[PDB]
């Protein structure tokens, strides 16, 4: 059953791109929680977790089909990996975080109606709190990321590398980066408010009471930029 595998790849590019706008129901949502004055909620940890345990249990419902072990041989987990250097956080992702249909699908994003007619279950109901598992609110990362960028590759299929974030547009292009086999690298950037909030001692703690509940295998690893340099220089362009 070969649902992929079309062809290698069409070298047409240069399409004027992908550029998408914060329609306005979408700036309701954004501006809802945005405009909290930013209290910090550090919940997302859990929130995000969460899904993240899906994306795993859903490679591991593909492992039923498989009949070598999981994936491919060794194994397959949640890495953690801070990079001080670069202010980044990036998870990397091993199974299926997301599909290229719901990729283009703008995931949980396409309102159409008027935001959501949850919005009226929000005056006497629900809070923000749920806003993760209603699976219609994950660009809500923003809420602590000055800056969203994801990279993935999958199996067979095409790459593919969009910014996300929130101020102004979405952008989705055809990558050519060609890293890894399939994997979602979720690396998003530090505000500078967030300079105290990358202890690895907090992360450490933090993640210590909270995987209490996931029954997945996790790692914090780090891996020191050696060889090169990475720095704010100009020079580049």
């Amino acid at each position: 059953m070969p649902e992929e595998t079309q062809t290698q790849d069409q070298p047409m590019e240069e399409e004027e791109v992908e550029t998408f706008a914060f329609q306005a129901e979408i700036a309701q949502l954004m501006s809802l929680i945005i405009n909290e004055f930013y209290s910090n909620k550090e919940i997302f940890l859990r929130e995000l977790i969460s899904n993240s345990s899906d994306a795993l249990d859903k490679i591991r419902y593909e492992s039923l089909t498989d009949p070598s072990k999981l994936d491919s041989g060794k194994e397959l987990h949640i890495n953690l990996i801070p990079n001080k250097q670069d202010r980044t956080l990036t998870i990397v992702d091993t199974g299926i975080g997301m599909t290229k249909a719901d990729l283009i699908n703008n995931l949980g994003t396409i309102a159409k109606s008027g935001t959501k007619a949850f919005m009226e279950a929000l005056q006497a109901g629900a809070d923000i709190s749920m806003i993760g598992q209603f699976g219609v609110g994950f660009y809500s990362a923003y809420l602590v990321a000055e800056k969203v960028t994801v990279i993935t590759k999958h199996n067979d299929d095409e790459q593919y590398a969009w910014e996300s974030s929130a101020g102004g547009s979405f952008t989705v292009r055809t990558d050519t980066g060609e890293p890894m086999g399939r994997g979602t690298k979720v690396i998003l950037h530090l505000k500078e408010d967030q300079t105290e909030y990358l202890e690895e001692r907090r992360i450490k703690e933090i993640v210590k009471k909270h995987s209490q509940f996931i029954g997945y295998p996790i790692t914090l690893f780090v891996e020191k930029e050696r060889d090169k340099e990475v720095s704010d220089d100009e020079a580049e362009e």
